[PDB]
């Protein structure tokens, strides 16, 4: 048999093939590759059996856990260090040092988000900012409220059609502008951070580690700072004390009925021992070629953690809390 993996892009498919070929050479548990174009296509594919697994950000574990998919998280990615490992991360608001505006004075500013309906880039900041959005609930789409709040933004995935302001700072070329893919350079964590660094925006909504990952030199990282919820600004290393929310890690999702939770688990368990962190000069399960990022799994992940059975998206996600 084979656990069929779901890729949301060619480079992700490319890496999937290499993964398959290395599991073979090593005589390990088999993996196969399906190529889709988005988290949704993969969510359906799995639901309808053309695939078994895909790693998802919390806002998508949310959407999958719903009918008609009823998908369930199976393994969580692990962050941190081997020494201090964790299966959650911090949604922060990163800004340029020098400014004076606080979390509560963002009206009319320009923003950079990881992507529409993602945790750190959308769901968390938007729920936080809500008391200032003056949003006249349904039927009125939140994006409509958001577009009138920030002057211009980069929200990979937003409907440029009805919300051009949300795609305004985006850097993609042509039809790719504001695409929820890597064809849009300001997509995801690293791209949301680049949008801040390029000075397209004033605030980037990302996770804690991005600045450390994207900036090796400690000097440069001193140019940045974070917006805390008590309306203060703190240095970058202070995320523990200054964050908008604490969130469960991205997780591998599978069917709730005949998902193959066990095959998936053994494949991940062995791939991690064989090609995990610092294990093989030939293949890195957590590592992307230059130009790409977070292909299949997060690049800085150190491993996986199995999620106990029958545990639904609901309880998985219920782990998190909005800055209290
Ligand atoms: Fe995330």
């Amino acid at each position: 048999r084979s656990v069929q993996w779901c890729a949301v892009s060619n480079p992700e498919a490319t890496k999937c093939f290499q993964w398959q070929r290395n599991m073979r050479k090593v005589r390990g548990p088999p993996v196969s590759c399906i190529k889709r174009d988005s988290p949704i296509q993969c969510i359906q594919a799995i639901a309808e059996n053309r695939a078994d697994a895909v790693t998802l950000d919390g806002g998508f574990i949310y959407e999958a856990g719903l009918a008609p998919y009823k998908l369930r998280p199976v393994a969580a990615e692990v962050y941190g260090t081997e020494r201090q490992p964790r299966t959650h991360y911090y949604a922060v608001a990163v800004v340029k040092k020098g400014g004076s505006f606080q979390l509560n004075e963002l009206q009319g500013l320009k923003s950079c988000h990881t992507g529409l309906r993602r945790t750190a880039g959308w769901n968390v900041p938007i729920g936080t900012l809500r008391p200032f959005l003056n949003w006249t609930g349904p039927p009125e789409p939140i994006e409509a409220a958001v577009a009138r709040f920030f002057s211009a933004s980069c929200v990979p995935g937003a409907d440029k059609g009805q919300f051009p302001n949300l795609c305004r700072l985006c850097a993609g070329t042509g039809e790719n502008k504001c695409a929820f893919s890597s064809q849009e350079p300001y997509f995801s964590y690293s791209g949301a951070f680049k949008c801040l660094r390029d000075g397209a925006g004033d605030v980037a909504f990302i996770r804690e580690s991005t600045v450390f990952e994207d900036l090796s030199d400690e000097a440069e990282r001193d140019e940045y700072e974070l917006l805390c919820p008590d309306n203060t600004r703190k240095p970058v290393d202070k995320f523990k004390d200054c964050h908008l929310a604490r969130v469960p890690s991205h997780a591998v999702v599978a069917r709730s009925v005949n998902g193959k939770e066990d095959a998936i688990w053994n494949l991940l368990r062995q791939a991690q021992e064989k090609f995990g962190k610092d294990k093989s000069p030939k293949f890195q399960l957590f590592g992307s070629p230059s130009g790409q990022k977070d292909l299949l799994f997060k690049d800085s992940a150190i491993g996986f953690s199995r999620v106990p059975p029958r545990i639904d998206s609901g309880l998985y996600l219920g782990s998190g809390y909005f800055t209290a």
